[PDB]
């Protein structure tokens, strides 16, 4: 019954850059293929004069053999006509880092609470999404309160994720 194109998702109106700026902690995810933030990971945004948003992330890799590492992250986003969808360059500071460029889509937030994020990496021939990814961010790293747990939920079953999550913890490890 329900849709689940990409080109279907509703997004942020209105969105609000710098209202957005400042800490956010992943409290869930949907890993995309080959996953590589694993947990404790936390984001922070900035906006400069131009308008221009930027990142950075911390959060625990898991390399494979088993090599956990802190990877440190930075991203750069490209505006385009929807104030809430971006094209995300990312790098690690460190060379080995993953790099590339996503679609980064504000899919709801009320900027002092929460936010969720989805990314659709390759599209399936019906206009589903064939790789994805979502971030539920927190302002607080002790969670949602109920209201916006329930928002979010909503959220993640609109963008066709809902069963598809898992929690992130935050225990230091950076
Ligand atoms: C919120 C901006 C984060 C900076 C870009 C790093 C995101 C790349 C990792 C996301 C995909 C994954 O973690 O599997
Ligand atoms: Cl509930
Ligand atoms: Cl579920």
């Amino acid at each position: 019954e329900r849709d689940c194109r990409v080109s279907s998702f509703r997004v942020k109106e209105n969105f609000d850059k710098a209202r957005f700026s400042g800490t956010w902690y992943a409290m869930a995810k949907k890993d995309p293929e080959g996953l590589f933030l694993q947990d404790n990971i936390v984001a922070e945004f900035s906006v400069d004069e131009t308008g221009q948003m930027s990142a950075t992330a911390k959060g625990r890799v898991r390399l494979l053999n088993n090599w956990d590492v802190c990877a440190d992250m930075v991203g750069t986003f490209t505006d385009t006509e929807d104030p809430a969808k971006f094209k995300m360059k990312y790098w690690g500071v460190a060379s080995f880092l993953q790099k590339g460029n996503d679609d980064h889509w504000i899919v709801d937030t009320d900027y002092d609470t929460y936010a969720v994020q989805y990314s659709c990496r390759l599209l399936n021939l019906d206009g589903t999404c064939a790789d994805s990814y979502s971030f539920v961010f927190s302002r607080d790293p002790n969670g949602l309160p109920p209201e916006a747990q329930k928002i979010v939920r909503q959220r993640q079953e609109e963008l066709c994720l809902a069963r598809q999550y898992r929690l992130i913890v935050h225990n230091g490890y950076c």
